């Protein structure tokens, strides 16, 4: 059995439908009276064990799972403001440039624990990110959470790839490494200093793909200044090995912070 993860069903309340889709529905309840969830309902084992072995206070949280009956529940940390994609895009927040560098050093933190347990997680974008009622920015979208999101590269079994998130090395020869999460989350922060564009907006993920093998690299968004740009266009280095790693990242974010 699962232990300590194993939920009672009989401690959830359902009160509000969040969405619906592929791999099912996900509502807002609580937990044990007192706890505000996400409930995923599964329209297991090895994206379970993911789950449970990764813990970070910028990684969505997993609290259990509900597997003596079906359909089989799974219940994480609630976050109220949904995807950072949706979330960049709506212009009523009017962030300031402090506010986005923030969700770039959460994601950064997040990405820091994972490359420390030697977790690649393929998938770093904005559309797989969650954010709370403070605005906290999380990493979702790894192990069980990735049915709970109804991520598209998982329904439409690996066919919706994320070219756009790429680096060179991927899009031609499958070369995943921490590198290409590096890679990732340059692009990462051009969606949030871009207050959520579609990297590469007029280009077809064909021709992204071809771009990118020219050396075309996303342009400095507006609001990004010549150092977060910096940060950004490291993780884009041609030679995955003169990429950073998520803790050189992180300590340029915090200088950046403590400079402006
Ligand atoms: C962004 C580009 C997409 C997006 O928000 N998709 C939705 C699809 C339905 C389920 N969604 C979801 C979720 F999976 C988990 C949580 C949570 N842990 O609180 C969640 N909160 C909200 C407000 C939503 C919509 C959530 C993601």
């Amino acid at each position: 059995g699962y232990g300590s993860w194993e939920i009672d069903p009989k401690d959830l309340t359902f009160l509000k439908e969040l969405g619906t889709g592929q791999f099912g529905v996900v509502k807002y309840g609580k937990w044990r009276g007192q706890y505000d969830v996400a409930i995923k309902m599964i329209k297991f084992i090895e994206e379970a064990k993911v789950m449970m072995n990764l813990s970070h206070e910028k990684l969505v949280q997993l609290y259990g799972v509900c597997t003596k009956q079906r359909p089989i529940f799974i219940i994480t940390e609630y976050m109220a403001n949904g995807c950072l994609l949706n979330y960049l895009r709506e212009m009523r927040h009017r962030f300031q440039t402090q506010q986005l560098l923030e969700m770039c050093k959460d994601v950064c933190e997040a990405m820091e624990y994972l490359e420390s347990k030697q977790f690649l997680h393929r998938d770093l974008a904005a559309r797989n990110c969650l954010v709370n009622d403070q605005g906290v920015v999380k990493v979702s979208d790894f192990g069980l959470s990735r049915y709970v999101l109804d991520d598209e590269y998982t329904s439409s079994v690996g066919s919706k790839f994320p070219v756009r998130w790429s680096p060179p090395e991927v899009l031609m020869y499958s070369k995943f490494s921490s590198k290409s999460d590096i890679w990732a989350f340059g692009v990462l922060m051009w969606e949030i200093y871009s207050l959520g564009k579609m990297p590469y907006e007029r280009f077809t993920n064909s021709e992204t793909a071809e771009h990118i093998a020219q050396g075309l690299r996303l342009y400095r968004p507006h609001l990004a200044s010549e150092k977060v740009y910096t940060i950004m266009y490291s993780c884009w280095h041609e030679k995955a090995d003169e990429r950073p790693t998520f803790k050189i990242l992180l300590s340029n974010i915090l200088d950046v912070m403590d400079e402006e």
